């Protein structure tokens, strides 16, 4: 029992975490096989920021001007192309703690572990989700550029994340493994602002399942509802509309607490309209979003 | 900026985790050196575990009782003790991923990152703290025994924490490296009650600087107070005494923000006794207290 923010065991993708040195930017690159994917932005001076021509200003490097560095070994650089917002530096030596591993682009709501790194090496490991606006809620500092975010199923650890930006309001934004950004973030310091923060519901309500299953019960009502009603509350409270395809979602929780979704809707739905009075669930005073259904089952299951 | 509760890189725990069975019982061991340490609760079955005499029941074991399994590869075992609550089973292998390590016994307040196991294969890491009732509040499940809690400086782990037990209450219990339990808790399916599980008062206060850090400023009132004043009020809510040792661990902080310590301190007393009033602050509704000055000076200099 207990209910923890879990990331996954970070090994394998700390076997694969580099630093890449363009002039003088040095950020965080992630070598599997024997290609380096960084962000492009390594190739900007921070004046290049305002207002940078990622192609000109790439027609000015050469394979020796990047300089990636395992450990406190330098890789040659044999290749350098730009893929959307990244950089894949291909380099003479395949990557020996290669892990077997995917590129995912992953949907908001979904949870991934953020391996954070500073000079090529890890600082530390978080879970965090992506949020409905795009951005994650991280921590990162200057030189966190390049940190990946993944989840692992078994021995294949799928990337979906890797840093590129922090936003004027503290959030982050990033790329996919193929460079495309998360939501409509564009690699440069101009004003980019985030959109509504919403609530993701069917996070909350698995978190609520984890909870009866840890044995905290006390905001189990005796009502039920359905999901328009539901999806009435919670626009009014910037949660996201619940669909049937989360209450399928949803299922395996169902069964195994015997609470059926819509009463698990309609005690989310008094704790939103009544509050917390001064009690927690879990540990928290806030109804806590950044659970998916899966890493509930996986947590209360013990999946490694 | 960001605030999280990050756990270190687990990749050299992971490198120690192995499967130990004795008889019909499988749990974690950590393999350091030519030594598996395990919990000595091991050799019992559901029903010894009741009233268990570990001495006598270590008699009817023998080296090739002790099952210990590293990945998929079966290690020999050629000698067994037991300390305290641990058994120490020398294999004839030493692991050659161990890290450079040491094994030590922490205070309460201090916190750990937790290499949640089951089989001898990592399923998730987490941060918490040990309670000042020496208790933790982790995420285990049957099996997760032998799972061990750690810090790193560097490239050197310090081994703090090795689980045992979940109280009723969902709370856990477990021993040091040594084999000695935290608090007065034993090994034995015996009615074992936690004490007051009070508020980590100086941690709670770092926390409050990392939010002033990442710009979360709303809370920092126009007051000061004393030692002994806000200690009047901290009792009241039981939260543990502050002392000129923690206002001395705070300094750097202080520094940092400019925020003299009693400052902060006249901060969370207002907090304490107004309430949030519904406002969060690095996104928690609750003050966080799982946080020491060293894990926010750490995470907001980027520490590798
Ligand atoms: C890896 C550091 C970095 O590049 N960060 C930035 O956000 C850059 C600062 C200048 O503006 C800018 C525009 C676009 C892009 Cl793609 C990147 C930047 C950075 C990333 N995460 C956290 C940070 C904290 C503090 C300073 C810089 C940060
Ligand atoms: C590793 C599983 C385990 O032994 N757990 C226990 O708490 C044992 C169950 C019987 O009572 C008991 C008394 C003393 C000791 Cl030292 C251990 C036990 C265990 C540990 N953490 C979480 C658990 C969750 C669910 C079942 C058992 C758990």
């Amino acid at each position: 029992s207990g209910f923890r923010k879990m990331a996954f065991p970070s090994g394998k993708v700390e076997g694969c975490m580099v630093q890449v040195t363009c002039g003088t930017t040095t950020l965080n690159g992630l070598w599997l096989d024997d290609v380096v994917y960084c962000p492009r932005h390594v190739i900007c001076t921070s004046e290049d920021m305002l207002n940078p021509n990622y192609e000109d200003l790439l027609i000015r490097k050469s394979n020796h001007n990047f300089l990636v560095q395992a450990g406190n070994v330098q890789l040659r650089v044999i290749g350098h192309s730009m893929q959307n917002c990244v950089l894949k530096l291909k380099v003479d030596t395949a990557n020996p703690k290669t892990p077997k591993y995917k590129f995912v682009r992953i949907q908001p709501g979904q949870t991934f572990s953020v391996l954070a790194c500073y000079n090529g090496s890890p600082s530390g490991v978080y879970q965090c989700a992506m949020r409905p606006n795009f951005t994650i809620k991280g921590s990162f500092l200057n030189g966190s550029c390049g940190s990946v975010g993944f989840n692992i199923d078994y021995d294949c650890v799928s990337f979906c994340y890797m840093h590129h930006m922090e936003l004027p309001t503290g959030v982050h934004a990033g790329t996919d493994l193929e460079g495309n950004f998360y939501g409509p973030f564009v690699d440069r310091q101009t004003a980019q602002a985030a959109g509504t923060d919403t609530t993701i519901t069917v996070n909350v309500l698995a978190w609520l399942y984890a909870a009866v299953i840890n044995g905290d019960r006390w905001f189990l009502n005796r009502f039920t509802t359905t999901l328009n009603d539901f999806n009435l509350v919670a626009m009014k409270y910037n949660y996201e509309p619940l669909t049937q395809d989360h209450v399928d979602i949803l299922g395996p929780l169902s069964a195994q607490t015997g609470i059926a979704v819509l009463d698990m809707c309609a005690s989310l739905k008094e704790l939103l309209q009544n509050g917390m009075n001064g009690r927690t669930i879990l540990g928290s005073a806030l109804l806590e979003d950044e659970f998916t259904p899966f890493d509930v089952v996986r947590q209360c299951s013990g999946v490694t």
